[PDB]
């Protein structure tokens, strides 16, 4: 019945919205709750790091918090859910700001990076997030989480979002301020030399264990700091995941650790690790390709 | 009270959907019958005689039945109205069915007409759209009566307070009676049978989807020649018409005239062949001319095969009129039933203004109103002028 997520991000806001809605139509679900050190959507503004706000995202901007509003696997009240969760979308953002006609008009733009937020923003008004503004400083199992805002929160199932820092690797952070390695290295890339099966996938992963581990492996290689969060476990739950996980936290065994609801599922609490569900459970987890299946996976 | 429309397509599902959102969520609307001699969307279909049924739309089909869920005037429960529209977007549809994560993938493909007509049916069939599957033959006031005739040969008289004119014309109505001057259904059976005479010096008139869709088809027959025949801030006044008024009839007549060309796609298929040439000016004269057929624009222009791809005559309507109303319409737009005339009345609700019964001619109301509510541009906002604005 609690469930706390690191950053509030589009995982975040598409795990929340999902709950909204199931609860608000007789369905159970859990109460979900994001801390988030500098602000909604705050890994896509400027002030973030990761970007300058300014370039464009690189998907779809139909591939939001409910897309693909659709499951090939799941049980219930699907037609209302899909319908409910459509107010949640880029296009109802769109059109609650009445700017709907100008974007088609315009010829669809990719959004920049910023406005991009203002929707994550958007969706949190929308659904009344119940936001923690403070950072995550350590976690610990049944988790409690210790928030520097200091002080402590205990919830029932976790959800870790974003790729880490941007400050630490310049630093993507300092370079933009003012030889470089990896979208994020499409981007920076970008303002350095002035100074259908495959997609199928990324948005519909069902069909994803019925070929083999070296072909996932490749949709996973060409897709483009990941275990960046360990830090925030302390000596004695990184031990416990070592465990279920099998021997040392690398991602050959963190990833294969994954289960079919995002969730490692070899502790006594559920910890979810969408950012390492590619390899086991299907390639869009880890991005917008399909916020709707990874609400779907840890909700249902 | 009651709106009767003349025919079910966009623009009939537009006004019938906003009124089954109005109606269900308290607020007060029309009940809204449309009327249709063959199928809900069928002029999107290879059987209405006006396309294949596989060329694609032209406009983003999110330019839909409610598009763009926004009114800079209107007040009243617009979220409410907005959200409860949205179930009937192309986006719905699309999910409804499981393939938005397709079309999102294969890069917002534009539907071909014939799945364009499925999404119109398939708003009907969500709406619970009040039809009737018969001719409009004859309409008049006295609100409105109109003869209806069914293929079972019965023929009844539905009435109504207010009456909305939606379509083209007819698929079989060439603009000159000749039997090498092809109306456009005529063509489509004549592709279809490759029975169009080879190495004929064929034309084409028209500038629009229409013309563009023909076109495309009639380069794969074994044609000697083909000649075409036709005469943002923009963009934004198609879908939002709200600031159309700040503009001088020279400039608003000249957004509507660029409203005529082609699909990127069919241009293609257009530029790289050798046979196909463009040709400018206006058809002041088509006569046979023994073999073939003379076009006159001056300069004369002789034809073994011309195709009327105009997409309409906008003044077919006025063939439904009895005499009486055809008067009573005479005397409401002050003058002989030009399009001209016919335009200049037409109000904010898209009806004739001063006339004793409701009229709304969507397909008259370009140059008053805005260039969008004749095609797919704004049926949001054609939804809304025509049973939410309230003065005048
Ligand atoms: C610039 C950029 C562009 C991208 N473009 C795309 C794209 O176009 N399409 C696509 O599919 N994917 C793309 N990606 C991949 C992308 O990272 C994921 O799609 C995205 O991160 C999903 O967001 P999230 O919810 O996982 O985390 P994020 O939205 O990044 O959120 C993480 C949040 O956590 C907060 N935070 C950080 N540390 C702490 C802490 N210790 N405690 C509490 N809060 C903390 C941050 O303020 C941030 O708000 C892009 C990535 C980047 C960096
Ligand atoms: C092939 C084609 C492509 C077009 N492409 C576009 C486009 O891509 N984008 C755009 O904005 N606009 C385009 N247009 C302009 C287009 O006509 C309008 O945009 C669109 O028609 C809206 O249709 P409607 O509701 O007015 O009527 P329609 O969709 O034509 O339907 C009118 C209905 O009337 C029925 N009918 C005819 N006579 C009678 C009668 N006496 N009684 C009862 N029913 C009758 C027909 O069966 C038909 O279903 C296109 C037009 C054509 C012909």
């Amino acid at each position: 019945e609690t469930l706390l997520v690191v950053g509030a991000g589009p995982k975040a806001l598409a795990v929340a919205a999902k709950s909204h809605v199931l609860r608000q139509l007789g369905l159970s679900a859990p109460r979900v709750i994001a801390v988030e050190a500098h602000a909604v959507g705050g890994n896509w503004l400027a002030s973030g790091g990761w970007t300058d706000g300014r370039h464009r995202l690189g998907t779809s901007p139909e591939k939001d918090i409910g897309f693909p509003y659709h499951s090939t696997w799941a049980r219930g009240h699907n037609r209302e859910i899909n319908e409910a969760m459509m107010a949640f979308s880029w296009t109802s953002f769109l059109v609650e700001h009445g700017t709907y006609a100008e974007w088609i008009d315009r010829g669809r733009p990719s959004p920049q990076h910023h406005v991009w937020a203002k929707y994550l923003q958007w969706v949190a008004r929308k659904i009344d997030l119940e936001l923690v503004l403070g950072k995550v400083r350590t976690i610990r199992q049944g988790w409690s989480v210790e928030v520097a805002g200091t002080t402590e929160l205990e919830a029932d199932g976790l959800m870790i979002t974003g790729p880490g820092q941007s400050t630490k690797a310049l630093s993507i952070a300092e370079f933009w301020d003012l030889a470089v390695i990896g979208e994020t290295a499409g981007s920076a890339l970008d303002e350095l030399v002035r100074h259908y099966f495959e997609n199928s996938l990324f948005s519909d992963p069902t069909k994803w264990n019925a070929l083999s581990i070296q072909e996932r492996r490749d949709v996973i290689r060409r897709t483009d700091q990941p275990l960046w969060f360990l830090d925030l476990f302390d000596s004695e739950s990184a031990d416990l995941l070592e465990l279920a996980v099998g021997g040392p936290l690398t991602q050959q065994r963190i990833e294969s650790s994954i289960g079919y609801d995002l969730a490692v599922t070899g502790l006594g609490a559920k910890l979810y690790l969408p950012n390492m569900a590619a390899l086991a459970q299907g390639p869009g987890f880890p991005n917008l390709s399909c916020l709707g299946e990874l609400s779907d996976r840890v909700l249902r």
